[PDB]
């Protein structure tokens, strides 16, 4: 669920997930997808494509189990959707961390109408 | 849709809606309701309750028309559901503005998991 996602993002990035990624570029946040503004934004693009491939469980709402073991996110689900969901979220969190070095505040609260339409996933 | 809602909040409140209300307390932002932390949060609580009476339309995605007339939000004729959606959104923007006096940044990014379950609307 969004709670696990936020937690993982915090855990990987050390950043307030809502503040940093609740509205960032064309893909991180409440609005759908768009051509990515930068690597951070592309992470969110991939994540949204990850979610859109999922069936059997609600990516936003459904809780799942995971653990933080040797500072790694370990997805603790057997159930294919919740596991896949967990891995979607872990991947974005890792991606966001990986790309903190190009994170640019100027893309925070980016205006959606400034975004090219996203390619199909 | 969230676009109209955010614009209304900005208009009433003068605040970046994502920043101030995208994750505030137990009710403003993602997912459902929780026992409100303060008046601002209760606005969002009432708003989410308001969304429940909507039937033939999607609050998050569906666009509707409104205008800013003499610095008031005036909902467009729209169909029944969109009209009521618009009025839900207008009401929360107004409420948020009314309660700016007790807005507390400490509740910005409140840990929503720790919220009590909401009462019935």
């Amino acid at each position: 669920s969004l709670f696990e996602l936020g937690k993982m993002i915090l855990q990987e990035t050390g950043k307030n997930p809502a503040k940093s990624y609740g509205a960032y570029g064309c893909n991180c946040g409440v609005l759908g997808r768009g051509k990515p503004k930068d690597a951070t934004d592309r992470c969110c693009y991939v994540h949204k494509c990850c979610y859109k491939k999922l069936t059997g469980c609600n990516p936003k709402k459904d809780r799942y189990s995971y653990s933080w073991k040797d500072k790694t996110i370990v997805c603790g689900e057997n159930n294919s959707c919740l596991k896949e969901l967990c891995e979607c979220d872990k991947a974005v969190a890792i991606c966001l961390r990986e790309n903190l070095n190009t994170y640019n505040k100027k893309y925070r609260y980016y205006l959606k109408p400034l975004c090219k339409k996203a390619d199909a996933c």
